[PDB]
């Protein structure tokens, strides 16, 4: 019977996939109810604004404004700054920032502040990543593994201490609290705090940025070395290496929480199951 | 010896930590390399339009230009972006961790939302991303039960089989999840035709620079377009999932191969040498 467990697979996927088509009809409510009204208030005020530089200058064909704004969107892309009071300008593609969007290939974090835009440097992005995800994926490989068996070090001398008058499978409910807590410090609270001062950035976005950029979204809304500001430049390589580390740590994280989701399933399936065979007594 | 292996382990962990720092410095030269005068024509020629456009409007003072840049940078951090369905697109962008990022939260409850939307997501998505793995799995061996026993009752016999079986995933692959898309992006989306390629690419190794985006644009689509788009997303994220494991599984057995090798140039030097 081979179809037979197919004919329980096809099942099992098909409900899952339901749960996601309505986790994703609740989620675009949800923004929608959070960030359509800042857009309506801002794009009608920046309407006002268009009218007070649309009238107080007739000489311009204002046909050719909207225009002027496509070319400079257009070019905003490549990350321009188009301006007489600053014309001498830092480069996007130097020494430091294609190693940095070499980064966000391999990653796959991808930002987007910065892109290729020759037909060569899409040729070899492609190639790059083919490969490079691979490849970067045994170097993340190997850093969980390091980074578990400092952790496990570090239970073998609290899972020690903490033998009082002690059961085996509770005390790993004792373990997972430590590695959250421990974790939310190093990898997300600690580095937060580092970048709300450096990039000087509110107490939300920095833990913002964290969470995306560690999850791979990588929205690029916020980079970390995005700004010309100053950049001890001791502090960039530490970045490397908290994304590093910190990319290994959400793929455990990222991976207690499906476990998680794969006992609430069981849980509540069977809940159902009780719901129904009782229907009131 | 516990530690005998966990330094084992360091010395694996740290050569590959190496070839990916070396990986980084040759990439970061090439794309420097293929990006750097790009960028100079364009900083030149947009220091062109600008001074042109004094020029060609005298009415234009060189001090409402520096306010009206401003206007239109602040704007840009802004700009329906979040109507009934882009907001769709948005959630699908947050758990697939593709994150193109045109669209992206402003106010501090829709951060703090997406936050606990991502960390449930992602795992969730999971699970049916592995579902259709498995599914698109099955299906694949189905045909290459059929397409292994027609070649494997004639010429060359097995252990060589494999490689022409992985070809046709490979070939057939690329063709229903990168070519074929690609070309229907081409039409619909104005795109060129590597443009395309880079989308599907860029999109389905998750990577999603938001360079360009399927639907992204101000154009009349048809009602089965963006529909069609999720779809070609669940079944090719889950196609380079594999894809980018076979990969993998290339690099250890070349690993392995350029390993011993390095161990045959070492082993002939030494005993040429030795000979004196
Ligand atoms: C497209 C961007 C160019 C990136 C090319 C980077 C390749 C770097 C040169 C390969 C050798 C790395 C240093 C030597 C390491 C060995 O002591 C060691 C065993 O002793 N090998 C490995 O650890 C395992 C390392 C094996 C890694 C093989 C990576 C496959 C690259 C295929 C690209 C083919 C291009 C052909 C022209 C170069
Ligand atoms: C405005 S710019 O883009 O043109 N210039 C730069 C921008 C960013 C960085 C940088 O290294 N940030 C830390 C970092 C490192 C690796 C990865 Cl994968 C992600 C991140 Cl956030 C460097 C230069
Ligand atoms: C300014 S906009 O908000 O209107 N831009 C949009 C861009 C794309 C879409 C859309 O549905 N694309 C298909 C799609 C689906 C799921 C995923 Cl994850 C990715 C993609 Cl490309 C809608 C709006
Ligand atoms: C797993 C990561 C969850 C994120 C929780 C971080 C809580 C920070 C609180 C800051 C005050
Ligand atoms: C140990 C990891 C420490 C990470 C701190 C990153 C700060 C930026
Ligand atoms: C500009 C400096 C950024 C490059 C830092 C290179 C360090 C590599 C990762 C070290 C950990
Ligand atoms: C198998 C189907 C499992 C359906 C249960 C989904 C659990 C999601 C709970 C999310 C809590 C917020
Ligand atoms: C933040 C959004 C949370 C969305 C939670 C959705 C819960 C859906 C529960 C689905 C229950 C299905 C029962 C099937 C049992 C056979
Ligand atoms: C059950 C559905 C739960 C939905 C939770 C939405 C809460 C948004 C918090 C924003 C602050
Ligand atoms: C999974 C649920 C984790 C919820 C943690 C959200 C913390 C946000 C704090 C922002 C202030
Ligand atoms: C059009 C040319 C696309 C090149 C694809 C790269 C194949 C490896
Ligand atoms: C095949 C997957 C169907 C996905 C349903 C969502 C369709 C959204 C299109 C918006 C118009
Ligand atoms: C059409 C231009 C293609 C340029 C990409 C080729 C890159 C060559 C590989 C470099 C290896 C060092
Ligand atoms: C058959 C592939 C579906 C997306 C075009
Ligand atoms: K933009
Ligand atoms: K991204
Ligand atoms: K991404
Ligand atoms: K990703
Ligand atoms: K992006």
């Amino acid at each position: 019977s081979d179809s037979a467990i197919n004919v329980m697979k096809w099942k099992t996927v098909s409900t899952i996939f339901l749960v996601v088509v309505l986790y994703l009809i609740i989620g675009a409510t949800v923004f929608k109810a959070l960030e359509q009204p800042q857009e309506i208030s801002q794009r009608t005020t920046i309407v006002i604004q268009r009218e007070k530089f649309l009238r107080a200058h007739p000489c311009v064909s204002d046909q050719e404004l909207d225009e002027l704004i496509q070319q400079i969107v257009a070019a905003i892309n490549a990350g321009i700054i188009p301006l007489g009071a600053s014309s001498n300008q830092v480069s996007h593609w130097d020494l430091g920032s294609s190693f940095f969007f070499a980064g966000t290939v391999i990653t796959t974090i991808g930002f987007g502040n910065i892109s290729p835009r020759t037909e060569g440097g899409k040729i070899f992005c492609i190639i790059y990543a083919l490969l490079g995800i691979p490849l970067f994926g045994f170097l993340l490989a190997g850093v969980g593994d390091q980074l578990g068996t400092i952790f496990g070090k570090g239970i073998a001398k609290v899972e020690d201490t903490f033998i009082k008058w002690v059961s085996q499978t509770k005390i790993r409910i004792i373990s997972t609290i430590i590695f959250i807590l421990f974790g939310c410090v190093l990898f997300v609270a600690l580095p937060a705090v580092i970048f709300k001062h450096i990039e000087g950035w509110s107490a939300l976005d920095a833990i913002y940025f964290v969470v995306i950029t560690l999850t791979t979204i990588g929205f690029g809304d916020y980079v970390a070395g995005g700004s010309d500001i100053e950049y001890l430049d001791f502090y960039k390589p530490v970045v490397w290496f908290w994304i590093l580390v910190g990319l290994a740590y959400f793929a455990a994280v990222l991976s207690m929480i499906g476990d998680w989701l794969r006992v609430i399933a069981k849980k509540t399936k069977e809940a159902v199951g009780e719901f129904r065979a009782h229907a009131a007594e």
